[PDB]
């Protein structure tokens, strides 16, 4: 079919450009630029809560990554400052985030930079994990590798990344998911970084939940956050146990509004 390979770049999404196919009008996100590793990790991924990788093309010194377009934009833009969002919406996004993280950890990949800027939404508000530029393999041939590199974004990083030379990959991603859950439910980040020099972090370890952001969060999701934001990564809740949590399993969210008529 002629011209089926031509795409028009119509707007800047992030560089990342929205590309529209000249024939079919199919919309895709194109990343125009570590990049070999990002492509290699992306080629391994196939999950409904992970932004799809369609392929790559190299023209000279510029690398083009063809990726799934998520028209709902960033989760970050659904969080109202100092408010958050309705608890049933945050629960549904949290369920989708856990499905994506389970998947990645199951194939031995750690994201290392989970935050609302990197969690995108499709046309039906389905959450998709994006940006695998800091991601790495932590399990290969059923042998776990401890990590040592400083990766991430300070408000979302687990305390062991700042205190220990080596650390397990999975609890780090679990921690950042708990900071994402805090932001969704309170519209604010709890600390600049998880260090004893940070008053907000010390207040949390002293269980002062009568202070913000914790005072804005209902006791059932707050009980979950008490199990995720645990300083010792060996005592921190695992994802199979998050899936058994009371709030995680609480009925809150009605399904998508379907068309209906009366009489
Ligand atoms: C799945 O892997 C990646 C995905 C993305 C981006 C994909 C993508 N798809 N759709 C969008 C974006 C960014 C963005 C930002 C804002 C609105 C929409 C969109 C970047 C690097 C990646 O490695």
């Amino acid at each position: 079919v002629p011209f089926v390979e031509d795409w028009d770049l119509v707007q800047t999404l992030g560089e990342v450009q929205l590309a529209v196919n000249r024939v079919t009008e199919e919309a895709v996100a194109v990343k125009i630029v570590n990049i070999k590793k990002e492509i290699c990790i992306n080629k391994m991924l196939n999950h409904e809560n992970v932004v799809k990788f369609y392929g790559h093309r190299r023209e000279g010194n510029i690398q083009y990554l063809f990726l799934e377009y998520c028209s709902g934009g960033e989760l970050f833009d659904r969080i109202e400052p100092d408010i958050g969002m309705p608890e049933p919406d945050a629960q549904r996004f949290f369920h989708q985030l856990m499905a994506g993280v389970v998947y990645l950890h199951g194939i031995g990949i750690t994201h290392r930079d989970i935050k609302p800027e990197n969690l995108l939404l499709d046309e039906r508000d389905n959450l998709k994990i994006s940006d695998f530029g800091l991601a790495t393999v932590f399990r290969y041939n059923n042998r776990e590798r401890l990590l040592n590199k400083m990766c991430g974004t300070l408000p979302y990083v687990a305390p062991e990344l700042l205190k220990r030379r080596e650390f397990h990959a999975e609890p780090v991603d679990v921690w950042s998911c708990g900071i994402v859950l805090t932001a969704m439910l309170a519209g604010e980040l709890p600390w600049d970084q998880p260090s004893d020099s940070c008053q907000e972090y010390s207040d949390w370890k002293e269980k002062k939940t009568y202070l913000n952001p914790w005072k804005k969060i209902d006791s059932a999701p707050l009980a979950l956050l008490h199990k995720i934001l645990v300083e010792n990564p060996s005592a921190r809740i695992t994802i199979p146990d998050i899936k058994k949590d009371r709030w995680y399993n609480k009925p809150l969210k009605k399904g998508a509004k379907r068309p209906r008529v009366t009489s």
